């Protein structure tokens, strides 16, 4: 049991929900819903690219419970302290008149977003209390984990109609237009998607997907948050960069663009951009491969490509940072490590590493103390996607 | 005009009810497991093919209660079923196994019994609701043996892994119901998804999602409301295409390949020459309509759901001709795409694709032609077992 080990429980999660609102709002919540967040265990920055990706779903979630209101009004509450003030926030619906705007708290701007794209109608008022295992701003996607867990209570103040891709879609729209940050689809996804005991390689240009497995007890999935987070101004440049790359290139993404092709318009495009579409060229193969490693059980070439995707993500790319790094090298140090490497956005957050099991203890302490600041470790397996929790 | 499926909640209702009947009291748990409709891949689980199966939303529910009373005693409310609906027992034990007998509907939960891999497994109460035909081709075996499972689970819950909760309830109707199954049914059963097909490998256990969110198409799935089992028949089918595989020293039928076939036609029979054929060829078009489906095609995904029907029909010989006769009579209205029986065969249903446009009318002229009473269901892609809370 380290004591930087959490094994947040769902019941509690609910449990705590549960309180809060009753005392925020005096009353038994009616409704309770669930979206987890997700660790990528493979695939950084293809996303957008129309590249593959291979996140598997985890424990940590956002619980939203609440009621609707006759009210004709939103009003909704934080418990997390990650959150930017105030924790609470009001509002009203819109209207055809009047149409939601991304205010402050920006936390706001996630659950805005899917109120103002729900596709159904019509839609009521609601009290809701959300609560949430998911670190903010940690690399474990909470912004995918609330955009969902929202939707998910929307459907049941008005139940909608169409696939599950439109719902990725949708909270998708409302991170790019509400939060500001173009992001891609897999976090989404695989909120929605996710599944048991299972990892999903999907494919970002189909929309396809398909199942790794990830049942075994002698593999063992360690995330360790850094509990840094610097360069958001970041991402959307690191999208441009490709974007035009892909351009120069004739080509729609750069999933239609081969590291050997690359090497072609060397002097058609900056070098800058030249590495981050390298980066990105590499990184989907290697994520087909790895996909491929795993489904074989090959965990040694598994963590071998983790490493490789590190170091592209660090050199290519740039989207690391030093606690990164260190965080990393230090997984790499213990013996029963497969491979670690950054998960999410970068610039921050955590790390995901793939190791033996039995290892596991010895990892998070030489960890712990070879990282020269506050770590934060989850001994995860995958887990499944949003649902509905019957209060 | 189509049968309209009971959503959980009627389902659960129902449940709730004859459960607060029956036993004098409101239900602990609730548990439900859908039915299956194989888009295509038949008689090929046992060969470790391919096949390509999604979810109903015809499924089982199952609300019930411990026993601190140290029992087992169920009722099931389908009238399908055999006689007694009612089935009071003993818990298995070291010296006391389970022993498969009567009423043989029964026989299923047994086995899901005596197989939990957990424990310590108290008593109980439950009640066993469904809208999935008993024998309709539509798994109404695997839709149960998975809830009861599911409830299970909630009893002394399950470390092990889900293809281990399969592998369970197929050693329940393999030992205990005496049918000898693949894996298809029970997967799909806990695996399934919302709006997707999927495509199992049931050599590597491998499977992948397809997407089937096109409201421009339809599934439609026609009842013959016939039952010949010729159940006997099915265990037969085993061996040939086991034995063939001896033949050609490979392990399986996916071993073989359709060219490769020709070679052993003087090694085996005749009649297990056309079952292999069978085999072989329903992997190949298994892998194809896939990618067909990926692909959009499904003017070919039509295509090959008829080649499998006639294969199926000649080559196996599990058809029957209220099947043939729905099929016959389906590839004849416009907008069909393809349509084939499916399940075990010699009886049961018919899987149509075709144009959501066209349901309407092939439902009317399926029926015109149809020398019998059909039933319909217009099927969408729905999601495995899942937990109910009440
Ligand atoms: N439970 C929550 N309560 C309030 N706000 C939250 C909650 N979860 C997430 N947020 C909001 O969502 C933001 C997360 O932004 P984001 O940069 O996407 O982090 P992340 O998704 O956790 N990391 P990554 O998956 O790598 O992108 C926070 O800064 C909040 O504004
Ligand atoms: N809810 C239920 N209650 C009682 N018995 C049931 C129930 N569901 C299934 N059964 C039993 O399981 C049998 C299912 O018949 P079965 O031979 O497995 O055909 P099927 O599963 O409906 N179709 P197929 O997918 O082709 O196997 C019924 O005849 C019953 O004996
Ligand atoms: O792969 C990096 C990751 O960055 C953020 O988490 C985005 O939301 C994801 O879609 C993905 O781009
Ligand atoms: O595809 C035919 C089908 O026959 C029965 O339904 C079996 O339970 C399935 O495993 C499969 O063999
Ligand atoms: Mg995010
Ligand atoms: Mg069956």
């Amino acid at each position: 049991h380290h004591a930087a080990l959490r094994q947040p429980q769902v019941a509690e999660l609910l449990a705590e929900a549960r309180r809060a609102f009753r005392e925020e709002f005096g009353a038994e919540p009616e409704l309770a819903v669930s979206a987890p967040g997700r660790v990528n265990l493979i695939g950084e920055h293809t996303d957008y690219n129309q590249g593959l990706v291979l996140p598997m779903a985890l424990e940590l979630m956002t619980v939203l419970v609440g009621s609707p209101r006759k009210d004709g009004l939103v009003s909704l509450l934080t418990t997390s302290e990650g959150a930017d003030e105030p924790q609470r926030l009001q509002f009203p619906l819109p209207t055809a008149q009047r149409s939601l705007e991304p205010g402050t708290p920006r936390w706001a701007n996630y659950v805005k977003g899917v109120i103002q794209y729900y596709p159904a109608a019509p839609l009521p008022g609601f009290s809701a209390v959300v609560v949430s295992s998911v670190p903010l701003g940690g690399g474990l996607s909470s912004s995918a984990s609330l955009e969902v867990a929202t939707y998910t209570f929307l459907q049941q103040l008005c139940p909608d109609s169409g696939t599950i891709a439109a719902r990725a879609q949708v909270c998708q729209q409302a991170e790019h237009s509400f939060a500001g940050m173009p992001c891609g689809i897999m976090d989404q996804f695989i909120s929605l998607m996710g599944q048991k005991g299972h990892a999903l390689l999907i494919d970002c240009r189909s929309l396809e997907t398909s199942l790794v497995p990830l049942s075994d007890p002698k593999l063992a999935v360690l995330i360790t948050n850094s509990n840094v987070r610097h360069a958001s101004s970041e991402y959307p440049v690191r999208r441009r960069q490709c974007e035009e790359v892909a351009r120069a290139l004739g080509k729609e993404s750069l999933r239609e663009v081969q590291l050997e092709e690359l090497e072609a318009a060397r002097d058609l495009v900056s070098k800058e951009g030249f590495r981050r579409a390298r980066h990105v060229v590499g990184e989907i193969r290697r994520t087909a491969q790895a996909a491929a490693a795993l489904r074989r059980g090959d965990y040694r070439a598994f963590g071998r490509l983790m490493v490789e995707s590190h170091r592209s993500l660090r050199d290519d790319y740039e989207v690391s940072c030093p606690e990164l790094d260190q965080l990393v090298e230090a997984a790499l140090a213990v013996p029963g490590v497969y491979g670690s490497r950054m998960t999410g956005g970068g610039f921050g957050g955590c790390t995901v590493t793939l190791l033996e099991a039995s290892a596991a203890p010895h990892a998070m302490r030489h960890i712990q103390e070879h990282y020269g600041g506050t770590a934060t470790f989850y001994l995860s397996q995958a887990a499944d996607g949003a649902k509905v929790l019957c209060l």
